[PDB]
């Protein structure tokens, strides 16, 4: 799962969506350095440290880097696509005043483009603590956004709600990049002498774990099972009049494909599937299925690239959801469960997978992924995926040559980076990658506004591979 069949829907809401989609064109604006910079030095958002800007890269890189800038877009599964326009149907039927008045004429595009531009500079914590893009500062109050409750600073016009955050978090950014360090978890932005020791450049890509910190909201409503959240009265377990929020269960449901969610006593107990958790129960097997749509388009993003740089990629993949998000003892294994099924799903796609890394997990073996493994693949000209499994920094110097892929793990509520807006660089990975790249300007929406926009928007297809969503919806 998912399947490589997609069943197109045949309503007219859905058709005109993907109509105005197929009227896309790729933007192709010439990049202006100059112009660039000046933009970033206008950001609403303060940088602590330039080393990980444009204006602070040599002279001798400014060609490359105007090819960087173009590179970027931000990037949904094929199935995520769809999920967003079922989205905008629901909320126009069953949503607010508030919410039915903003996404009155919004494409999927638009769509994006609001995911993109209207999240908050910066977003962590288990009590929602923010800043954002107007500057205002607190914790928490994000569930009355989009709702009759709703009230300043945190009002739908200005700021995403908790199910625009929850679709957000399918919504990846994808750029080359220059390496300013090997991006360890503490190079907090340092400059090095010289740049013998790592790659000079590569892809980075912003991915985002299921967020489990913050009751019945986010991936929690889909994969935890308690005895608040999942009762008859919240949507769960469905001659009964439909609410709003039983609508919603059942788009997110029928997004991942499966024929019941749960009221709490209900549960069946299977170990295989669910394991008790101190919030409740955890199902894996719905989690394996949200971590497979984070990894196809992973793995088809890379194909694509290392397609296009002539070389196999070298994938750095993280734990994404597994740090300060980790939320049950067996989720690293469901991690790699996923993970090699799509490996082998996508099959011969991936012929240009070089090597898939995984950096800092806890266990050595999981199916057949284990450091040294090769996962085989149908006509690839090296026949098989090489898989390793040990810690390493993003940036280091490849002794292969391949297109390094390095993913790192983001928040859909927040900048790339996140709390590197609020001066923490050494904290998580998403500082760390911020602060070791150029994405906190190239991967930026409100710097990079040419090319990290919705009108760029890429979808990752297991048919079709990675494509402008234009191109995309054409072939549909
Ligand atoms: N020192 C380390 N070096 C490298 N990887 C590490 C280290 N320590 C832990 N890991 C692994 O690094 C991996 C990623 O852990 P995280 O960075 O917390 O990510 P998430 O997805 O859980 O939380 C994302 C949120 O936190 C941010 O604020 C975002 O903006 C979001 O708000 C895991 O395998 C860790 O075990
Ligand atoms: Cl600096
Ligand atoms: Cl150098
Ligand atoms: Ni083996």
């Amino acid at each position: 799962w998912p399947g490589k069949r997609t069943n197109l829907p045949e309503n007219a809401f859905t058709q005109r969506m993907l109509q105005e989609c197929g009227q896309m064109a790729k933007p192709d604006a010439s990049v202006d350095l100059d112009n660039f910079k000046a933009i970033s030095e206008q950001s609403p958002a303060e940088f602590g440290i330039d080393s990980c800007r444009v204006k602070a890269q040599p002279e001798d890189r400014s060609d490359r880097i105007r090819e960087q800038i173009a590179s970027a877009y931000p990037v949904i599964h094929e199935r995520t696509l769809l999920l967003f326009i079922s989205f905008l149907e629901h909320k126009l039927t069953f949503g607010s005043e508030q919410e039915k008045a903003i996404y009155k004429d919004m494409t999927v595009v638009d769509l994006v483009q609001r995911l993109l531009a209207k999240r908050c500079v910066w977003f962590f914590g288990a009590n929602d603590y923010y800043r954002t893009m107007q500057g205002n500062i607190g914790n928490e109050g994000f569930e009355a956004v989009g709702t009759p409750a709703e009230k300043e600073p945190l009002t739908l016009t200005s700021v995403l709600s908790y199910d625009e955050i929850k679709l957000s978090a399918l919504l990846y950014v994808s750029c080359h990049s220059e390496f300013i360090n090997n991006g360890s978890r503490v190079n907090g932005g340092e400059v090095l002498q010289n740049k013998d020791t790592i790659e000079r450049e590569g892809v980075v890509i912003g991915l985002i774990g299921a967020r489990f910190e913050r009751p019945d909201v986010m991936e929690y409503q889909d994969i935890m099972i308690t005895k608040t959240q999942n009762t008859e009265a919240n949507g769960y377990g469905f001659s009964e009049t439909v609410t709003p929020a039983s609508d919603l269960r059942r788009i997110w449901r029928e997004f991942y494909e499966e024929p019941r969610d749960f009221i709490y006593a209900d549960t069946p107990y299977d170990t295989t599937r669910f394991e008790e958790v101190s919030q409740g129960i955890f199902d894996h097997q719905v989690m394996r299925k949200r971590y497979a749509i984070s990894f196809d388009t992973l793995l088809l993003e890379a194909q694509d690239r290392a397609f296009k740089a002539g070389k196999p990629a070298y994938i750095h993949v993280v734990g994404i959801g597994l740090g300060v998000w980790k939320a049950a003892r067996q989720q690293e294994r469901t991690f790699l469960e996923s993970f090699e099924g799509r490996l082998r799903a996508l099959g011969e796609r991936l012929s240009h997978i070089g090597v898939v890394h995984f950096s800092w997990f806890h266990l050595a073996c999981v199916g057949s992924l284990h450091d040294g493994a090769i996962i085989p693949v149908d006509k690839h000209p090296q026949g098989g995926i090489r898989i390793r499994n040990s810690v390493r920094n993003p940036g280091d110097k490849l002794t292969e040559d391949m297109l390094p892929v390095v993913t790192y793990a983001w928040d859909g509520n927040a900048l790339p980076g996140n709390e590197f807006w609020a001066n923490m660089l050494i904290s998580t990975g998403d500082p760390a990658a911020a602060c070791s790249t150029l994405i906190s300007e190239l991967q930026n929406p409100h710097i990079n506004v040419h090319y990290m926009n919705g009108a760029n928007l890429h979808i990752a297809s297991v048919e079709h591979g990675l494509l402008h969503v234009g191109d995309y919806a054409r072939r549909l």
